[PDB]
């Protein structure tokens, strides 16, 4: 899996499109989904499945810590 620094770079770009600069909203996660596409796993590859898997605290947005866990899961 990518290093925490590489993942942080990608996270920051996606998270600073709209709203909270430090969280990825569902609408921002749509762009993450479009970029990761066929690398997303079965059961976490629709936008709904993805955020449900990734958003551990249920605030409806994806934090850096949550995003790191997502990237780990995708790459085994
Ligand atoms: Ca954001
Ligand atoms: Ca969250």
């Amino acid at each position: 899996m990518k290093s925490p620094e590489e993942i942080k770079g990608a996270f920051e770009v996606f998270a600073a499109k709209e709203g909270d600069p430090n969280q990825i909203s569902k609408e921002e996660l749509k762009l993450v989904m479009q970029t990761l596409g066929p690398s997303l796993l079965k059961g976490m590859s629709t936008l709904d499945e993805m955020i449900e898997e990734v958003d551990k605290n249920g605030d409806g947005e994806v934090s850096f810590e949550e995003f790191l866990v997502m990237m780990k899961k995708i790459s085994q």
